């Protein structure tokens, strides 16, 4: 029963997650001035030609778009990655206002949302192996700034209103993640963990420096989601985001000078 509620929010979540507490938790501040240039990180590779989405789904929490991860069809790979990482689906976290809403944070800002590219690692065969490896996900994390529109959202946008409530898909198909990119790749990472229960620490983090910019009206739809289930009481689906955690021992290493 964990959520964003005004009694089960990530305050709560460590009595049965007890990760909640652990030592690579995950969103983090990222303190520009503390943030060290690494020459020896590279560029990082992006491969989603060949990515076929597949649906799309109001899970209670956020909504995932989901793709075929039994090939290696969407990849990523490069960065501070060692191997292959299959793009298993994407969601975001937002917030009821425009100044809140993202998971990480730079500088103490807060976006607008933060948009999650999740990729598990093909060592392991299955997503739910992977989960079990310290180095078993690697997540592209970008974020919104309310601005002009993105493009290559409003599909997503002009499906929402078929997946309002708890539990509902929609077929998805042919959708492009690429539209979903800012213009430079530039990057911050450092490990951690799912930010949404059972919060695990299997993460590599990439958070790009770059937002994408997206309209008001685009995040007001992303507002008219609901997390309660059809028949229930209406909860709008806002401020679905976990706040920053403490860094403890590790270092936020940066892709650029
Ligand atoms: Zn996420």
């Amino acid at each position: 029963h964990w959520g964003y509620g005004k009694h089960n929010g990530p305050e709560h979540w460590h009595k049965d997650f007890p990760i909640a507490k652990g030592e690579r938790q995950s969103p983090v501040d990222i303190d520009t001035h503390t943030a060290k240039y690494d020459p020896s990180l590279k560029p990082l590779s992006v491969s989603y030609d060949q990515a076929t989405s597949l649906r799309i789904l109001n899970n209670g929490h956020a909504f995932n778009v989901e793709f075929d991860d039994s090939q290696d069809k969407a990849v990523l790979k490069g960065g501070p990655l060692d191997g292959t990482y299959r793009l298993i689906q994407f969601h975001f976290h937002w917030g009821s206002l425009d100044g809140q809403g993202s998971e990480h944070t730079v500088d103490k800002k807060k976006y607008a949302a933060e948009l999650h590219l999740v990729h598990w690692n093909t060592k392991y065969g299955d997503f739910g192996k992977a989960v079990q490896q310290p180095d078993g996900l690697a997540i592209l994390g970008i974020f919104l700034k309310v601005g002009s529109a993105k493009p290559g959202l409003q599909k997503v946008v002009d499906v929402l209103d078929s997946i309002k409530t708890k539990g509902k898909s929609a077929d998805f198909t042919n959708f492009d993640p690429r539209g979903l990119l800012p213009e430079s790749l530039d990057y911050w990472t450092y490990p951690g963990s799912l930010t949404t229960p059972p919060l695990l620490e299997c993460v590599t983090w990439i958070v790009l420096k770059e937002p994408i910019s997206v309209s008001s009206e685009q995040v007001l739809k992303f507002r008219k989601l609901n997390f309660n289930g059809e028949g229930e009481p209406e909860e709008l689906m806002v401020d679905n985001w976990r706040p920053a955690q403490p860094l403890k021992n590790r270092q936020i290493k940066a892709s650029f000078k």
